[PDB]
């Protein structure tokens, strides 16, 4: 453990203690029902506790509100047959001395129009059988990639309804605050990460582009007002399960679905210096672009603003993450592909031994193919 002696380095987060500074970053697989999106436990527990020696797993983005799809079969955590599965395979992460948070999401008017308008649209349940967004603004010159059209060939997005700020919060809130509750109390997962990024829900009021609320709350004319949701949606989960087993991730320069916010740079300085009062168990972010068109130095903006755990992603290697960590620019670096073809990647680094290329090709198969069929080191 010569080579990388600061990213295996213990790491105080929330109210736990990470073995190594080696966080496995949410990554949607696919590997749930497609009608009742329950994790196919035979293949996701097996997946998970062959990568439970990562300091910290974030379990992949997983639904709050039923049936409100945007990868056609990601999990969800809001049945009771969603809960008991994820039980099983928190379980069986823990009994390898590993953690595990649950990734919580809502796609926003990333969400499949081919599904969730096909739903019933009762009185009884409101918010089903709808798309809904910040604003009723598409997400344009951009479609459903195949692996999560409901067609399996690229589909159209569809213009999402204008959530009403009473819909927000009394009914967008709500569920994310009884998944956590779901997650945490019910299956066991040791926290919840709230995901702000990658233009789904959260992100789509953060960031300018996809805001244009006029008036309210959440109003898209202001920065503050801007980071208010996640704010608020963070706020809520920490009031029901403990600031110390919430984290919160973000995507300040993540163009994917053509997000962007004029003034990155303020408007995560403002949200770092906003939810600085929560203690939370950490700031996850995306330092840059998934489609490497915007830059930023999203590491300064946080390490300058924000005084908690605070956890870097995108195209890292060992040597890098080892180097920011013995720079205190992070506290730990979250690693998504290398994760994907490496199940001991923890292990490669204390022996500094080459890694698995990734098969970018077979990230979402939904069968064995891609997902458990990476081996650990010489097998
Ligand atoms: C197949 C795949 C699935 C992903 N699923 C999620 C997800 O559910 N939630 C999320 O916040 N990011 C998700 N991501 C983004 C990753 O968490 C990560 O930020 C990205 O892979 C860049 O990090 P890397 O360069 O270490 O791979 C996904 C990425 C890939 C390639």
């Amino acid at each position: 453990m010569a080579t990388f002696p600061e990213l295996l380095r213990p790491l105080k987060l929330g109210r736990y203690t990470l073995r190594n500074r080696i966080i496995m970053a949410p990554l949607t697989r696919c590997q749930a029902t497609e009608d009742d999106h329950v994790p196919r436990t035979e293949s996701m527990l097996k997946y998970y506790e062959d990568r439970a020696s990562a300091g910290l797993i974030i379990a992949e983005a997983t639904m709050v509100q039923p049936n409100y799809t945007g990868f056609l079969t990601e999990p969800g955590i809001y049945s009771d047959a969603q809960i008991e599965e994820w039980r099983k395979i928190v379980d069986a992460v823990h009994k390898k001395g590993g953690l595990i948070f649950l990734q919580l999401i809502h796609a926003g008017r990333a969400g499949i129009p081919e599904k969730i308008l096909q739903q019933s649209k009762s009185d009884q349940d409101p918010l089903a059988g709808r798309l809904l967004a910040a604003s009723a603004i598409p997400i344009k010159d951009h479609r459903i990639p195949a692996y999560f059209a409901a067609s399996g060939e690229k589909e159209t997005y569809g213009v999402p309804e204008e959530l009403t700020d009473d819909e927000v919060r009394d009914g967008i809130i709500p569920l994310f605050v009884e998944g956590a509750k779901n997650a945490i109390f019910k299956a066991g997962f040791d926290g919840v990460e709230i995901h702000g990024a990658n233009g789904y829900l959260l992100d789509a009021f953060f960031r300018e582009s996809s805001n244009k609320r006029q008036s309210g709350p959440y109003a898209g004319t202001t920065i503050d007002t801007r980071c208010q949701l996640i704010y608020d949606v963070t706020k809520s989960v920490c009031d029901a399960v403990g600031s110390d087993r919430v984290g919160l991730r973000i995507s300040p320069l993540n163009g994917v679905h053509g997000m962007i916010d004029s003034n990155p740079e303020a408007l995560t300085k403002h949200l770092c210096k906003k939810i600085e009062p929560l203690s939370l168990a950490y700031l996850h972010y995306l330092r840059g672009d998934m489609v490497n068109q915007q830059i930023g130095d999203v590491v300064a903006w946080v390490r300058g603003s924000y005084s908690g755990v605070k956890i870097s992603n995108l195209r890292y290697d060992f040597e890098e993450a080892d180097q920011q960590i013995r720079e205190g620019k992070v506290d730990a670096v979250a690693f998504g592909a290398k994760f994907i073809a490496n199940p001991d990647l923890v292990e490669r680094a204390q022996q500094n031994w080459p890694l698995n290329e990734p098969r970018p090709e077979t990230y979402y198969t939904r069968t064995a193919v891609g997902y458990n069929d990476y081996p650990t080191y010489n097998k």
